[PDB]
């Protein structure tokens, strides 16, 4: 699962459908959860999900989540901003 008390431990296709607070250790075990390569691909898509509203049930949905989550860590990466990370809103 995401957590073990009070500390993060989800991986990032885990954690795309999730929320959680991105701070610089829920990033460090994502990051090591995934290819740079990856993150870039689906980072790459968020333009297209950005205003992503399908159903959970949808199967474009885990492609929504990771598109977002892999934008959030592009962010974070860059502002070192500690934000809320909620998945796309059905």
């Amino acid at each position: 699962m995401l957590f073990e008390g009070d500390k993060f431990v989800g991986s990032f296709e885990n954690a795309a459908a999730g929320t959680f607070v991105l701070d610089m250790y829920a990033y460090e075990r994502l990051a090591n959860s995934i290819s740079t390569e990856k993150l870039r691909q689906y980072a790459s898509t968020y333009n297209k999900y950005k205003y992503y509203s399908g159903s959970a049930s949808e199967a474009d949905y885990r492609l929504a989540c990771f598109a977002h989550l892999a934008k959030a860590m592009m962010d974070y990466a860059s502002n070192h901003n500690d934000t809320l990370y909620t998945p796309p809103t059905v």
